[PDB]
């Protein structure tokens, strides 16, 4: 059922988008599994979800149509953030 195991996790990491053209979607959820399942199903997202960040403190999902290897994107450290990149788009 849960698809979070389809992702490579980078603890205490988030992605900052520098490119203005790139878009992101956010929503609060109860668990990181919900972020992962919504990302893989991509049903309610205007793009192909390739990764997401879970804000542990706010219980917020940040869905991205990009990952850490995409142009116009930078990694940043943060205790309350965990980055999950779907292995299907890594490398």
């Amino acid at each position: 059922r849960n698809t979070i195991h389809e992702f490579k996790k980078s603890a205490k990491t988030t992605l900052i988008k520098i490119d203005p053209a790139l878009k992101i979607k956010t929503k609060k959820v109860n668990t990181a599994d919900q972020c992962a399942n919504r990302c893989t199903r991509n049903k309610g997202l205007p793009f192909t979800c390739k990764a997401f960040v879970f804000d542990k403190a706010r219980k917020q999902c940040l869905w991205f149509p990009f990952n850490s290897m995409s142009s116009g994107v930078k990694k940043e450290f943060g205790h309350e953030f965990d980055l999950y990149e779907n292995k299907d788009y890594i490398r």
